[PDB]
């Protein structure tokens, strides 16, 4: 009964979360997951400001209303060489990573570790925050509120 949450640096409060290192989060689970980080799904404008501060990934994830990849450098294997906030237009499938936005984060790049899931609720799951530098924080809890997701 375990879930790993890989988190990135924050850029203007926006960060990327990958559940168990694979595309596996539904749009409902994504909102719950951000809620557990005292965060919301980013708006498009919040994501564009994050991009301008240095945020990019090579992973599709939910924002409010769309599924996107922020890209600074053109890479052929990431969003087909696009730069900017790339918007996924056509897909058969429903599960991706998520982006989250925390308003209480620093205004620019914050590459300090994340060391809590402040708004998770009581539950049976061992939830582990994994930072890119390997540091980890675990707690027992839950964050999924939709039965379809559990
Ligand atoms: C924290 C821990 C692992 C990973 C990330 C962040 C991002 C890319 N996928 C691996």
């Amino acid at each position: 009964n375990q879930i790993d949450l890989n988190v990135t640096c924050r850029y203007a409060g926006v960060f990327h979360v990958e559940k168990n290192g694979r595309y596996s989060i539904s749009r409902t689970e994504a909102a719950d997951l951000c809620q557990a980080f005292n965060s919301t799904l980013p708006t498009m404008d919040q994501m564009k400001l994050a991009l301008s501060k240095g945020f990019e990934t090579c992973r599709y994830g939910f924002i409010e209303g769309n599924v996107v990849i922020p890209r600074i450098h053109p890479n052929a294997i990431c969003a087909a060489n696009h730069t900017g906030v790339y918007i996924l237009v056509t897909s058969n499938t429903s599960h991706y990573d998520t982006y989250c936005f925390n308003a209480s984060a620093p205004p620019e790049e914050d590459c300090t570790s994340v060391t809590d899931l402040p708004n998770s609720f009581d539950g049976p799951v061992t939830i582990t925050i994994v930072n890119r530098d390997g540091t980890r924080y675990s707690k027992k809890g839950e964050y999924r509120t939709h039965q379809e997701d559990i």
